[PDB]
């Protein structure tokens, strides 16, 4: 399940330089977008964005929504690229900028040539990156969530990695993770199941009638022990008190919720399917769960 | 991956009668909604609608919007309940009324209150039921396509099953299955794989670097002789010709990938992963993966 996209929708529009196409965020007199845009076949291997971008005047960039809007400004913030424009985008929203931590979630726009084609939930990984699905063109989505009636946008999508995982920026240009913006082979740490993410859907589970996992008991300092085996994420206190309300809800005490994780970890699922998936999930967080009670 | 919501987040309404309140739909100068909201506690178990809708009048109607929209004649079309609004929804997009058929897939927009809460992608499963997440108050809730700019609105969602899987009608009233408005238990038809989308999802996997599955042949009547033993839908040869162009954008003849699929059923899987999945997924239609090529 991923948030409503109306109000990102309203933003989203084509930016153009030389040949290369892809999507930007215009929000008030601003229009956000990779700064990779700026780039050709060539320049891709190893980019010298300053002289690229010096290079470049407000005529060269063709902004279009829906309309072809006209720049009137241009500067370079990191990795992200700021069209100031001379007309105020009427859609938008209340907005704010944020950066958000690995294990929280958030929902992608996907968009083509500026038109969005469709929303699904992501995760920002332990290690920064996020498995996604995007193909060429989709640079400049954006990642966001809706707290009351505001969009904090937390993501835009630069690249993929020889694995296949997506890595990009928060909305000041600043990557997730160890990465840069260039045509080169990067690799990723290795990456780590989030814990307390895997017990919010055991939750879920438990919410939704499916307790065949349900058992023992365990120390934090015990489980950690197990779960620091199989590249779990060591849990801490402040984990157990975000899953508190879910255990009210639930009336299974964390720990023994933990103890039923180790026995999965342990013995496996031995084919059961833990609300309709043969593996542990763990891009679901205690506040997502809750906001699907 | 769902549809962009945004067009249909602009017709959700909040509809009212008693203590009961759903979601409805607002096009035009009509909102649709379902019948059961005249409903109290005492006649969910078995209601008599036309002794019921009759004692009710326009003024026991209260339809929010965001606004107190005032309704000036109601009718009952089949299980679904229509309001005519003396004012037309400005936000209408360009829609049609949909009736899909068992195997094809659609956005839902989980709402509350009259507001969206969430976004998803189901299918219309082989015996007319589908695996949703909805809970109290989502009734009213619709699923939906978009062709072009055009909304083809296909279900509206009514109750839950025994099972924990979900039924609804058409924007027409006409329930999906064998189903009925009414708070009594109800089996749904034995549930079956629909193969050909499992194909095309393994067409996805190729078309993105999963290639541990394939290897022999098979002939179409071979094929559906080991299929019929799974529960998985008899493949047809329109379903050969559906799958034509992921075929010639992957050069997999059609039967190929029919016999590595064979081979999942009987071997299994064995652990390994496709598109990061331990099961065989068959909610991906051919039309859906080449939207997302
Ligand atoms: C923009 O739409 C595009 C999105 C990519 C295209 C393919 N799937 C995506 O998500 N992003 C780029 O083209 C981006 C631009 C650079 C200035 C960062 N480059 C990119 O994504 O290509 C990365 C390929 C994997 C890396 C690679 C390099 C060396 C060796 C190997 Cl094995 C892989
Ligand atoms: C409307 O929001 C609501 C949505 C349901 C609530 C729970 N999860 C949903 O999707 N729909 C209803 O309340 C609906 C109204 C009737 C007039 C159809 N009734 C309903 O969904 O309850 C169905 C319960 C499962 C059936 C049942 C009956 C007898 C025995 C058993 Cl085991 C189950």
């Amino acid at each position: 399940m991923a948030f409503p996209s109306g109000k990102v929708e309203g933003c989203m529009v084509q930016v153009t330089c030389g040949t290369t196409t892809l999507n930007g965020l215009w929000l008030d007199d601003v229009v956000y977008c990779p700064r990779h845009v700026i780039c050709t076949s060539e320049d891709m291997l190893n980019p010298n964005y300053e002289d690229l971008l010096i290079r470049k005047s407000n005529h060269n960039f063709l902004v279009q929504a829906g309309v072809q809007l006209r720049v009137i400004g241009h500067s370079m913030q990191n990795c992200v690229l700021k069209l100031k424009v001379d007309t105020a985008n009427p859609k938008t929203p209340k907005y704010k900028f944020v950066r958000i931590q690995p294990g929280q979630t958030f929902s992608v726009l996907a968009c083509y040539n500026g038109s969005p084609s469709g929303v699904y939930q992501c995760a920002m990984r332990p290690n920064f990156t996020i498995k996604g699905s995007f193909l060429n063109g989709s640079c400049g989505s954006v990642g966001f969530n809706i707290d009351y009636d505001c969009v904090s946008f937390c993501y835009m999508h630069h690249m993929e990695l020889p694995t296949g995982v997506h890595a990009g920026t928060d909305l000041e240009g600043n990557f997730y993770g160890p990465f840069v913006d260039r045509q080169t082979a990067q690799a990723a740490g290795t990456d780590t199941t989030i814990t307390v993410n895997v017990l919010a859907w055991l939750y879920a589970a438990v919410i939704n009638g499916d307790r065949w996992f349900l058992n023992f008991t365990t120390t934090l300092n015990d489980f950690n022990l197990v779960a620091m085996k199989y590249n779990y994420e060591p849990l801490t206190q402040d984990h157990v008190d975000i899953l508190g309300p879910l255990s009210a809800q639930t009336g299974i005490a964390v720990l023994d919720m933990c103890a039923s994780l180790k026995e999965l970890l342990q013995n496996g699922m031995n084919g059961r399917t833990i609300l309709g998936s043969a593996l542990l999930e763990d891009e679901f967080t205690p506040f997502d769960v809750v906001r699907q009670c």
